[PDB]
């Protein structure tokens, strides 16, 4: 069951690539904003993430986008909780290889 939960977590995380940070035009996964996805035996999911800055104005829109994307794209998910944390703090070092390449040019 711990391996089934892992596979569900992985599926949830991959679907978070459809959630974009509007200010950067890059998805939250490639930005490195998603710190943890965990799912219980009943497919209740907890997504722990941060924003690019405490100030970040799109925070409300990003969170509702997470719920819409997961509930729509992964219909077998049950609860969706998004916990926004500030520790450890985000930085650009957390971006993926593709994000770093894209943002060096865009």
């Amino acid at each position: 069951n711990a391996m089934s939960q892992e596979a569900f977590e992985n599926k949830l995380y991959a679907n978070l690539e459809a959630v974009i940070d509007p200010e950067l035009g890059v998805d939250i996964v490639n930005l490195g904003l998603v710190y943890d996805v965990t799912a219980d035996e009943n497919n209740n999911a907890v997504i722990t993430m941060t924003m690019t800055s405490i100030g970040c104005p799109m925070a409300g829109q990003i969170v509702s986008d997470v719920k819409k994307v997961l509930s729509t794209n992964v219909p077998e998910v049950n609860e969706i909780e998004v916990n926004v944390v500030w520790n450890p703090p985000w930085s650009k070092e957390r971006m993926s290889r593709m994000a770093k390449i894209a943002l060096g040019i865009r």
